[PDB]
């Protein structure tokens, strides 16, 4: 499978999530993503193929993972935005008030402005702190994809939101929406993962 930011992916045939970006670690590929959605060794799916399996996560208290894939995946430095790519340039971290766009298997690619940092999200497994918030709306299956700048700069990937009974937080007024997602550096030196970009 091409392994863009956005897309979804199954863990153990049963739940979903999206996919963060592309990173190798030396000379093995993965793509970080939301440790919520998965536990270590849990199997990774692409479109009905094995992909890879969870290398590491940190849920509750932080909420990030990488998966391990085979070497017949092909890592992209791309974020997906409908039937057009965003292309990652970097991890610059932006600051309150910097526009921010997210993409996901379930609300698509939305924009927004980050609001606050260093948010802790209260879910029902416990507290996950160090969030940045944003509110570009999201939806459930979201978590684990891409927040990235219009301009190719990485910011982290999908935690929570304040869900609605729709399922998402995209039919309340941006004013009222608390996204979060975790910050991309400190997993990626966590891992000592790099990022791939173009």
């Amino acid at each position: 499978a091409n392994i863009v930011g956005g897309i979804e992916y199954s863990i153990n045939n049963a739940s979903l999530c999206s996919v963060g970006f592309s990173v190798t670690r030396g000379a093995t590929k993965g793509f970080v993503t939301a440790g919520h959605c998965g536990t270590v060794n849990a199997t990774a799916r692409i479109g009905g193929a094995v992909v890879g399996t969870f290398a590491a996560r940190v849920f509750p208290g932080n909420d990030r993972a990488w998966v391990s894939l085979t070497s017949a995946q092909t890592l992209l430095p791309r974020v997906a935005n409908g039937s057009s790519f965003v292309t990652v340039r970097g991890s610059t971290e932006a600051a309150v008030g910097a526009a921010v766009c997210r993409s996901g298997r379930t609300t698509g690619y939305q924009c927004g402005t980050i609001t606050a940092k260093n948010v802790t999200a209260n879910y029902a497994e416990g507290a996950v702190r160090g969030l940045t918030q944003g509110n570009a709306c999201a939806g459930r299956g979201d978590s684990g994809g891409s927040w990235i700048t219009s301009a190719g700069q990485a910011q982290g990937v999908m935690s929570g939101l304040n869900v609605q009974s729709n399922g998402n937080n995209c039919g309340i007024p941006a004013s009222q929406r608390s996204s979060l997602f975790e910050r991309l550096q400190p997993i990626l030196s966590q891992y000592g993962l790099s990022l791939v970009t173009g």
